[PDB]
Parts: C-alpha cells; sequence; structure tokens
C-alpha cells in the first residue's frame, strides 16, 4: 500500500484525426471543420432575394425579349441565376458586342431602374410599328424586342436621324441600341430606302460608324438576316447622339445603374425557393457554420473557405488508450473533471482527482490555436464567375488555372495546418501528462519510490492532507523527511 | 561486469540532409525525389508519336504550304513540335487574324482528318490555276498553298460566287479561307475585274463582310501585296455559305477535328528519334521516377513536379555518429538487423541485438510519412504553353506572371516540406533511442545503476534467459530483487 | 552548503514573440522583420531619377501636348510617374488605340532619343501651319501636339501623299500617327477637299486602311470633331510606308527605344524631392533593410517583401522569468556571459558562470536559422504594374484576383514562418537547459543528490578546480568515489 499514479483521460470517443506520420488515430475529444452538406434549393442572401432569369438570357433580359419577364418593380437583388443554356436569347439573331463585359458588370452591380429615354411614339419622321419580326413572337403574334425600337421607312422615305440625349441623372446609364444586317439588296431598299446607310453614335467616350454587312447566312430561328447590339455606360452630366440614314434599332428604354456593390451570375438549373441562407452554391445552400466547405468551388455570401478534400479533423484532446495503473499504460476512464490528474490510494484515499493547474492551461492554449488556425485562413482565395467567348479561350484557360491553382494552393496549406498542429496537439499531451509526472517527481524525493509504471510508493505516511501537498506544488520533504529516511533504512534491512 | 547498453544504428553512408536549423548534416538513410537528368532526345509519348512540323509554323502546315509535308495518313498525335521561330510560314505575306487562338485550339486536338469540301476543279466561272506566286515555290516553279484556291477573274470577267456547305458530319470542322489585298487598283482590276469587291462568310453563329484594303507596302518575300486569312470552326448540322466578288482565297480542304485530348504546341529545335517516354520537355525526356524535377517547367505527360532548386533530399534514418558504449556517444556500426538496440555484455554474452519492436514501428511512419508528402503535392501547379501577339504584351505578362508565380509557391512548399519532415525525422530517431533507454530503466529498477553513458550495471545476476527479459518488456524485479537488495548493501559497504 | 545550479539568461528586454500556441510572449532577445515606415517623398532609384510627367499623360507627353515639356536631353530613367487623373492628355479629343499596351511597353522601357524622320517643312504639296486648334492652346494661342503635324489641303488641293522611310537605326524606332474624324460632310471638303479620304499604313508586319468616321459627338474641350491615334515599333532595316487623300495626322519625329530594362509607370501625386532610396512606393520611399514591409503593394527597386500584416517578429532568445536557485523556477537575471550556465556556491565560490559550449552552438543555428528564413523567400512574388481600358474589365479583375491572391498566400506563408519557428526556437531553448542538467547529472552521478529545483548538493568536497571538471564535461566519479560513498552513508544514519 501507500501509491499515487500520474494518468490522463479517456473516454467512449472514437472520433479519429490524422498526422503527418499517422493514419487514422482515435482521440478523446475533435472537431470537424470541413461542411459537406447542402440543402439543394436556391435560397435568398440574408433576405435580399436573387434576380432569377428562368429561361432567359441576360441579353433576353436587358432587350427585353418578348418572352421575358420585365422586372416592374426595380427590385435589388443579391445575385443573378442564368441556367446553363438559356432558350430565351436573342429570339432575333445576330450578336451582342462585348456581351461577356456586360456580364461581368453585372457582377458588381444591384439595382436597375428602367427609364424611356426615347419614347417609341416619338420616331414622327419613321414607321415605329412595322418592326417586328416572326422571330420574336409574344402571345403567337409577330413582336420585337420590348426595349428597342425597328425604325422602318414611314412612306418609302427614310429622313435622316439625328437625336440626343443629356443624362442629367446622377448615376450611371446603361444604353443598347442595335443595328440590322440584312440579307440582301432588296430587302435593305425595301425596309430603309436609301441604298447605302450607317447608324453613328456619339459621346465623350465613343465614337463610332457603324455599317450594314449584308451576306448570305443560314436560317435561325427562321430568318437569314442577323441584327448587331452595341452598348455603353453614360455617365452623368454627359450625352449621347445618334445619327443613321437606316438599319437603325433604336432604344427607348435605359438602365439606371442605381446600387452598386456585391453580386453574381451564377449558372444554375435550379429554381426559387420559399428559403434564406449566407451561402448560396449553385446547387444549393450552406449552413456556413464550419470554416471549410467543399461543395462547389463558386459559392457566394458569408461562406467558408473551398478546399478540394473529403474530410479534416482537428484534433482537440488526448489519444484514447483498459489502461491501468500509471500514463506508462493508458488513460483512465475514471478521469472525468480533466484531461491529466492522479489517483490517491491511500489509507483513507480511493484515486482519481484531476490537476486542473496544467489541464486548464491546457484547454486554454487548444481552444486558442484553434480558432487562430481558422482566422490564418481569412484570407483564402474565394473563386469568382467570369465567362468568355469562343475566341478568347487563352485567357478563359488563363482564369481556369489561376482559380484552380489558388485552390490547390490553399487546400494544401488547410491539410497541412491541420496535420501538422494535430501532431503537435497530440505531442503536447504526452508532454503535459509526463511533466504532471515530474512535477510529482521532484516533490517527493527520498520520501517515495518510482515504480516504473506512472507512480510512486510513499517511504511514510501520506494522509490526504497531504496528497494535496503533491498536487498543489506544496509538498515538503523535511516535515517528513525523519519518517522516510527511517522506513528505506529497513527495506534494505528487510527481508 | 554484468552491463547493457541502449544504441542506435551507424553504417558507411555519407549521403547528406538539410533542415530549418542545419546545413549538411550526414545520415545514415536518405532518399533523393529532385530528378535534374535528361536524355536530349524528342520522344513519342507512351507509344503516341508527335507531330514533328519540321522547318514549319502551325499555318504553314494548315495552309499546306508548298513547302511543308501534308500528313496523308491523317494521324494522332501527343504533342506538337514547333521550331522557335520557323522559315515556311505565310510564304505569301500577309495575317492571320486570331492565329494564338487556334494554336491554342490545337492544343487540345489530337488528330485532324483532311476533308475536301469545295473540289478546286468546281469553280466554272473563275480561273482555279493561275492563283500562284513567285513567293511560294515548290521545286521552284511558281506555286500557292495547297489547301487554299486563288481564284481569279476567267476571261476578264469574275461572276459574283456564292457557295454552300452543309457540314454533315458528327465532327468539329476547322475551316480557313482569305482574302487578297493587293498593292493598287490597277492591280485589283488587273485580277478581279469588279472595282470594289468583299467577303462574304455566313454561319449561324459567324457573320463578316470582308474588304481589300489597297496600301502601299515593302517587299516581304518579294511582294508588295498581302494575303490575310480567317478561320472558324462549323459545328455539326451547320451550314456555311461565301459569296465575292473578287480577292476570295477558297477552302478546298476542311479539318475534321477527330479526336480531343491532353496535347500541346512544344517549341524545340530538337529533331524525333527512336525512343518514348512518360515525360517529354523542350530540351529532351526524363525518367519520371522521381517526384519533382528542374528539367524545364514546360513538361508534358506523365511527370513529376518542376520546382526551382538544385537538391532536396528526404532524411529517413539516423544522423551517422568511433563511437563507444551506449547512445550518449554516438552510433553502434555493428548493429546491423535494425536502427535502435541494445548490446548484452554478460557472463556469456558479446551484445549487438536490436529492438525492432521500435525499428519496424519507425521505418513504418518514416516510408509512410515518406511518399503521403509527395502524394500531398498531386495537385502540385503543372504549366500550360500558350502564345500571344505583338499587342498583347500585358496578358502575355499576365501569363508569365501567374506561371512562376505558382511555381515559386509550390518550390517554396517543397522545400519547407522537406526541411520540416527531415527536422521532424531526426528528431523522431533521438527520441526513439531516448525510449529504448527509458523502457529498459522502468524495469531494471533497484537491481542496476545507471552509469551516465546509455548503459545500465546489473546489481543482480543476469544469464541470457533473462536479457531477453528487459528487450521483450518482460523483466521481473521481484525475481531478482533479492539477490539485488544483498549486493548493493555490500558496495554501501566494501572497500 | 556544497550545492550546484543549471540556469538560463534572463534580462531587461521586454519585446514580445507569437507562436502558433500563445500570444504575447515575452523574451531576451528578438528582431523585428516589418518595415512599416516611408518617407513620404519620391527619390531617385540608386543614382538614377523618375521622369516627372507633372500634369501630364503618357499620351500628351509622347505626342507633345503642347502643354507637356519635351525632354530635349534624351534622359535615362528608373520609372515613370503619372498622377492618378493627369490634366494633359489629349487637348484634342478622340481616341488612342492600344494606348494601354504602349504603357505597358514604356514599364519595360529606359530611354528614348527622339528622332526626326518627316520633317515639318518637307510637306511641299500640303499646308502644314493651318492645324492647329483652340482645344491645344501654346502661350494662349492655338497650337497642337508638337510631335506630328495636321495637314490639311494647300490651295483647295490635296494630293494624294505617299511618303516613306527606311529605319537605318540599330534601335527599334516607336512611331504615332493619327488620322482625323471631322463632325460633318461640310467640314471634312473644307480641310481636305476630296470628299472621301483614307490613311494607309504599311510595314513588313502591319498593313492598316484607316477611313475617317463622320458623326455627330458632344463638345470635348470645346470640339465635336475628334482625332483618333495609333502606334506601331518599327524594327531596324524595316522600312515603313503612309499613303493618304486626306485627314492624315503625319509622324514629324520617332522615338528610338535605346535602353531597356527593368522600369515602371508608378500613379502617385507626388512630386520629386532632393532624394534617393533602394525601394520606391508610390506613397513615398522605403528604408529597404527589412525583408518584409507593408508600406505598398506597389514598391519598385531592391526592394523588401510586401505582407498584408501589422507586425512580424522572429524570436531569437529565452522567454524573460525573481527566478531564484536553478532552471525550474526562471532565469538568471547574473547570467550574462551567455544564454544558458550554471552557479557554483562553493566552500569558495559564488556562482552564474555560462556554459557557451551549449550558448554559441544555440547561437549558431539561432541565427543560421534566421536568414535562411529570410533568403527562403527571396522567390517570393513581387506585383507589378498594370492598366486596363473600360472594355477590358474582365481580366483586369483576373490581373487584381492574381495579385491580391499571391499576396494574401505569400503573407500566410510569412506568418506561419515565423509563429512555427518561433514555437520552435523557444523549445529550443527549454531543451538545451534540459539537456544542461542533464549532462551534469550523468557525471556526478552517486556522488550527488539532486534537489528537484534544477540544482545537485554535494555528497563529497568540492573545491573550484573540479567544477570546471562538470563544466567541461571532466569530472570523473572514482577521484571522488570513496570520499562520496563515505558521507552518503552517514545521513542513512544521520540525525
Ligand atoms: C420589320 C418587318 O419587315 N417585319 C415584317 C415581318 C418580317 O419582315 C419577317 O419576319 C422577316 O424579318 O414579316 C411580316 O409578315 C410578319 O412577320 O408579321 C410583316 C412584318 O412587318
Ligand atoms: C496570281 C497571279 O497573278 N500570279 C502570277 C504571278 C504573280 O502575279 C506574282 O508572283 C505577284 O503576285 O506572276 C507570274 O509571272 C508567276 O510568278 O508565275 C504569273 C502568275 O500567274
Ligand atoms: C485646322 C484648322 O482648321 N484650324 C483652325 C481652327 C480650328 O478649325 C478650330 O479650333 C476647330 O478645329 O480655327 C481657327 O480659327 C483657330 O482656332 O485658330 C483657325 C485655325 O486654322
Amino acid at each position: 500500500g501507500d501509491r499515487i499514479c500520474i494518468g490522463y483521460h479517456a473516454n467512449n470517443s472514437t472520433t479519429q484525426v490524422d498526422t503527418i506520420m499517422e493514419k487514422n488515430v482515435t482521440v478523446t475529444h475533435a472537431q470537424d471543420i470541413l461542411e459537406k452538406e447542402h440543402n439543394g434549393r436556391l435560397c435568398s442572401l440574408k433576405g435580399v432575394k436573387p434576380l432569377i432569369l428562368k429561361n432567359c438570357s441576360v441579353a433576353g433580359w436587358l432587350l427585353g425579349n418578348p418572352m421575358c419577364d420585365e422586372f416592374l418593380n426595380a427590385p435589388e437583388w443579391s445575385y443573378i441565376v442564368e441556367k446553363d443554356r438559356p432558350s430565351n436569347g436573342l429570339c432575333y439573331p445576330g450578336t451582342f458586342n462585348y456581351y461577356e463585359e456586360l456580364k461581368h458588370l453585372m457582377s458588381s452591380t444591384n439595382q436597375f431602374e428602367k427609364i424611356q429615354i426615347f419614347p417609341r411614339s416619338s420616331w414622327s419622321n419613321h414607321d415605329a410599328s412595322s418592326g417586328v419580326s416572326s422571330a420574336c413572337p409574344y402571345n403567337g403574334r409577330s413582336s420585337f424586342f420590348r426595349n428597342v425600337v425597328w425604325l422602318i421607312k414611314k412612306n418609302n422615305v427614310y429622313r435622316t436621324i439625328t437625336r440626343t440625349y443629356n443624362n442629367t441623372n446622377i448615376e450611371d446609364l446603361l444604353i443598347i441600341w442595335g443595328i440590322h444586317h440584312p440579307n440582301n439588296a432588296a430587302e435593305q431598299i425595301k425596309l430603309y430606302q436609301n441604298p447605302s446607310t450607317y447608324v453613328s453614335v456619339g459621346t465623350s467616350t465613343l465614337n463610332q460608324r457603324s455599317i450594314p454587312e449584308i451576306a448570305t447566312r443560314p436560317k435561325v430561328n427562321g430568318l437569314s438576316s442577323r441584327m448587331e447590339f452595341f452598348w455603353t455606360i453614360l455617365r452623368p452630366n454627359d450625352s449621347i447622339t445618334f445619327e443613321s440614314t437606316g438599319n437603325f434599332i433604336a432604344p427607348e428604354y435605359a438602365y439606371k445603374i442605381v446600387k452598386k456593390g456585391d453580386s453574381a451570375i451564377m449558372k444554375s438549373e435550379l429554381s426559387y425557393s420559399n428559403c434564406d441562407t449566407k451561402c448560396q452554391t449553385p446547387v444549393g445552400a450552406i449552413n456556413s457554420s464550419m470554416p471549410f466547405h467543399n461543395v462547389h468551388p463558386f459559392a457566394i455570401g458569408e461562406c467558408p473557405k473551398y478546399v478540394k478534400l473529403k474530410k479534416l479533423v482537428l484534433a482537440t484532446g488526448l489519444r484514447n488508450i483498459g489502461a491501468i495503473a500509471g500514463f506508462i499504460e493508458g488513460g483512465w476512464q475514471g478521469m472525468v473533471d480533466g484531461w491529466y490528474g492522479y489517483h490517491h490510494s491511500n489509507e483513507q484515499g480511493s484515486g482519481y482527482a484531476a490537476d486542473k493547474e496544467s489541464t486548464q492551461k491546457a484547454v486554454d492554449g487548444i481552444t486558442n490555436k484553434v480558432n487562430s488556425i481558422i482566422s490564418k485562413m481569412n484570407s483564402q482565395f474565394e473563386a469568382v464567375g467570369k465567362e468568355f467567348n469562343n475566341l478568347e479561350r487563352r485567357i478563359e484557360n488563363l482564369n481556369k488555372k489561376m482559380e484552380d491553382g489558388f485552390i490547390d494552393v490553399w487546400t494544401y496549406n488547410a491539410e497541412l495546418l491541420v496535420l501538422m498542429e494535430n501532431e503537435r496537439t497530440l505531442d503536447l499531451h504526452d508532454s503535459n501528462v509526463k511533466n504532471l509526472y515530474d512535477k510529482v517527481r521532484r516533490q517527493l524525493r527520498d520520501n517515495a519510490k518510482e515504480l516504473g509504471n506512472g507512480c510512486f510508493e510513499f517511504y511514510h505516511r501520506c494522509d490526504n492532507k497531504c496528497m494535496e501537498s503533491v498536487r498543489n506544488g506544496t509538498y515538503d520533504y523535511p516535515q517528513y523527511s525523519e519518517e522516510s529516511r527511517l522506513k528505506r533504512e529497513e527495506i534494505d534491512s528487510g527481508l
């Protein structure tokens, strides 16, 4: 009899962590940091709903393809949702210059206010109502983009247009016009009389003469003619003037950029649901509680950081061991109010008291190390949506290499952080147990025999009063020194 | 007499590793991970040979400059080899719009099948044979690109061309045509009669009128006229139609894109050799066995990862120490079946038995740590070839900064990994030796005297039977306890 | 009496370092590595002054807007300083094609030599003096760009111009011309007679017909006409020829690129001062001594590496503890010639001698670890200035994401390096103290009692002669063995 042991926590847990050295090492306590689930819905962003384009494309919406709903209310939006291949684009076929730049401008835009600038009924000198085509049905009749006017000769005359708009607003105006490319010479005269036409646009920044390119082309949604659209931003106190002798597709409405800020054009097939998040991905939404996730790289909002991994587990507590009679042999399921502690074994004592002078000091630096690593990735790379046309392959791939490039880097960083500080977390516990022992060993010196398993046996009488002497760094050799010098002489001369 | 020592491996090796702390530290065992050699040849890629353009440029090949060999067999290729400054490009001088994009499309292309679409002999209404020039010799005569036709007025007439090709294939067609820019008004009429011409191309995606730009230019390979080429991809079930009144350089053959996949345009001066690899660089080929290399950044195939370093050496074993009588003093050349072990010294014994209960457990986590680091760079940045024209300097440099940017990062990563896990590999060995000792010390307690060099001297009689008691965690104090309590009393009272 | 203690340095220092584990840990010795100050001036770069554009823009300078000073001396420059929004650009309004590419070419250019190529007085057939406008005042009169000529019909005639320059220099020539876009048909005839004009330019690389685009535009600095400029580099032994029938803005002077090399276009509002640096930022200059700084990302010269941090402190020495009687309790302010050492306490001795066999060996690997980390970031990402026009937003943001992307990475790297090697630096010190103890313990074995605080008490007589026996790894048990075996028997049998 008359013993004392130094040991560590153990418990029912089976959570598993990894290090540089070892795979799958069971631990008392561990915290997962990788979000891997999503809700498959398309939610609003902290109260603010997305602009859902339905089966339409940004060009369809802006130009007002008869198939796409105007947004009469002038709403703000948190992001824009476009299908992967929308069906309602340029219903009348053609091209839309610097389209992918316009889309990129939408990503920093949060609210438009549509405003009339040239009212459709103000083109006295031309036919403002025959410009419709079979390619643009609204309710089965022939129609046309709501937001632009296809001007056509009135009375076999086409008087040269010169018209101007002064932008008297505080905001930037986004303005869109177009020019018509007929398929033969006979049709050019049929529509605009003058055989040779142009479309001129002037602002202080932009000067452009546009000319009708007549070619023989396949049928797209029915026609072989084409229509090419342009666009520009008109700054406040600047004016724009158009002049043409034909082929001019004039704007009726402009778009007040009224709210800039964080936004995005997400490509997704989903539709809206009565729901809200702090983090949206194209395939659903994320419970942004954990610091990392692997659901999708193109997440927007207040999001955890994306890493290409399948799990990522911090270690916070000991390894998990029975495990009897001191630390050399494992940990004590019977310790519960700490991680490292002791075991009494006295004339009166039972055992199992914890040294939270070093257990709090360890839960101290552990949960302080824990989100100091979470915060050291606050600067991590968050990817951003961009699009490129068929003649921009090189930089599309430059952009791809760049975004995958950083994601691989930050993934490497994330993993190496966990593996390394895992190994240092466990290496800490051991040294903590191992110093508990020593704090006892350098108190009880002569008066006890090191038993080689992690316990000491007393060359004196202990009492419970004094077994707090050793826990508290209190025990003093002299007051039990003589009683021990006695008995060790007697084992020396025992049986 | 009556001793036992705890010591470690040492041997003839002189391999040197580095850490954060120290340079050039000799070790028992080490493994190099940096490939630094190449074979200076240009080999096939795992059975599949490269398309070697010889003295020609991608434009020369595609257009079929009379100097460049057609590839009649329609071969597939693993990569494309272009000289740094080929001599057979546009032999007739001009430009080739979105050339560097076309080159980039080749990088994802593995096989072409050339196919006739407008047979040279089907232009009844024009002269299909006078379009040759002194700038394009084949066998010293005047000639011209094999794959396009220089159409010229037949009989002082040039009837307006309108011709169409429906792409009835499953594959994408790559199609190339051109327009002629004469040097004076008199020559334009000399060749095409009509003073004012155009070249119109239509597909469902592309609409383009092209117009002859007459200027006065220097002589390039003899001429002052110019020729500008265009190109487009015609998707299946789409058609293309050309129409012109002159200056039209019509396609004869199109290129079926038949195999897409991994490929590349390597710039190299070398030529092919009877040889094969899994990794090709522009300056030769690589024995892809090791995980890193430093031969060249633009390597293709199944390649080790490029890092800008001169050596990179993993440490796997101990430091390298004579080194006599226990671990405090160095390692034992005489231990051979392990890394850590013991030394007998008995009434019968010699010494030098290894504790492979902790030597296998160390060769365990070492070669497991070894390629866990190799695999943690499986996601590393691999650079990709791209080209940019003289007006694309900014993004050419963006691309350069990006690729050097990641290579510096990954090089830093690679080195810090080795240095750090080197320091933890050696720090492991020491703690392994140092725990061998303790496993012995906590067995033999009273019955032996710690000699301070790493050995114990027995206060009892040992025998070989029992010196496996201490190796095997077997030795039990009581069965030799009385014989020791005897003698230590007698040194206490000896001489 | 008769003692000896093992302890460590401590001193007046209050410098604070951080690790993964703990914040704000005081240390004996530490070195700051983050430059955070600048001088707010704009200095020369190692003797070589910047080209200060004052209120002008690169286009103003090159074209020689009457408001911008020519640089008659043909100076070289280390960098170029442009205000954020200069006031002297195209005073005559228009555009300047591939402007941001030209600016990028300046960044690799260090010296121009302006040279006449078409002397203003050599246009016999046209009016070379009426081309001035109210938009370009010099000293209040009407004027025009010094470096180009606005050619205007002489005598209601405009004979077709064809003029050529052979570049007979070793250097690349930078050449700039322009074309005039009038506001109405009547003005085009007023200035150039011929109603329909063109501007043709030929080199071996460039072929271009330019055509006057007449539109109705707002007034910029007074006018509604516009002027569009072009530019090209003419390589040596190549020639260029222009021809026009009107609207031609002809070059007078060209720019010999005479010195290429490292340079930059810094945007800054500052002006020059009598001052020099090795590192310039847009907001001032940097004492490039430390390895990292956080003043500004766009620093040029021989600069420390930019990291987005507020402090970065290496730990080099111990923690900072009174701290009495051995290492278990703290460090000794009284040790001064080392970091770890001893304390005598003898029949004659006082104490406090240092073991610089392990103190030099620690100042060894510490200052070797110190700039091995500084040198492991020698490859770090240095950002580079680039500009993009309003239709290049996507790649402008690609470039921004890329540069912030690497800066976040390298900042993470920098911090993790310090935190981790800080923790290993302190963890070293402790193990160094802790091995000092042991080197003593395994010498003095039986002959001393471990006192549990870090000191030993001698079972024999020591003398100063022998207390170097223990410092020097010299002390040998036998020569004091008998005197100790005596007294320990007497404590066993003492009071
Ligand atoms: C602008 C114009 O001419 N519109 C006309 C269209 C188009 O010509 C075709 O759809 C080809 O564009 O043809 C109509 O019969 C129709 O579809 O109602 C009459 C209409 O006025
Ligand atoms: C298309 C054409 O006109 N080809 C003719 C060429 C070219 O005119 C010159 O090489 C300048 O292009 O001149 C020839 O004497 C020749 O070289 O055989 C006759 C030939 O028919
Ligand atoms: C090239 C030209 O015509 N220059 C003339 C200018 C410009 O016409 C206007 O500034 C509009 O460009 O007008 C003047 O009265 C002037 O300002 O001295 C005469 C001068 O010769």
